[PDB]
């Protein structure tokens, strides 16, 4: 579990989207496991800017933060699940790193902010999804 807090918007996988979450719905593409909803708090965090391919993540199944190199956002293929059909996920960033069933959400970040969110993984593999390009984020 887990979510991004940024302006008036809460950034979660589209997967673990609340109720709330879509009646709050502000945009979601089921292709990148990702959906943002309106919140009316100001959020805490702010999003990288950037082509960074280093950075730390929270992996909640070892309450610890992990380095990892990461290949740029692409279209990758990802087994059926209880969620989704199997598919091509699209902007999703994988690296070696530990991830199990429940560490989706976990934070991805560079020193210039938030890249993304824990969406998949397996077998010492773990895959983040992008929110680098989701430039209206910051306004
Ligand atoms: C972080 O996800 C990991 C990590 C390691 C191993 C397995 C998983 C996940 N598998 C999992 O939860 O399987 C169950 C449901 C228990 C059968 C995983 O990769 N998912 C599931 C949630 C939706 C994700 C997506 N973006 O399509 C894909
Ligand atoms: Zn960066």
């Amino acid at each position: 579990s887990g979510a991004i807090y940024v302006g008036n918007y809460r950034v979660v996988n589209r997967h673990l989207a609340t109720h709330n979450d879509w009646a709050n719905l502000v945009w979601e593409d089921s292709s990148r496991d990702l959906l943002v909803s309106s919140t009316t708090a100001q959020g805490c965090d702010t999003i990288a800017r950037c082509d960074c391919q280093t950075g730390v993540y929270y992996c909640s199944s070892r309450r610890k933060h992990y380095p990892v190199s990461f290949s740029k956002p692409s279209l990758i293929f990802v087994e059926a699940s209880e969620y989704y059909p199997a598919r091509y996920q699209s902007h999703l960033m994988l690296a070696v790193g530990h991830s199990e069933p429940g560490d989706c959400g976990g934070i991805l970040r560079c020193q210039h902010g938030v890249v993304g969110i824990v969406s998949t993984g397996g077998n010492g593999l773990v895959g983040f999804a992008d929110v680098r390009d989701l430039l209206w984020l910051d306004e």
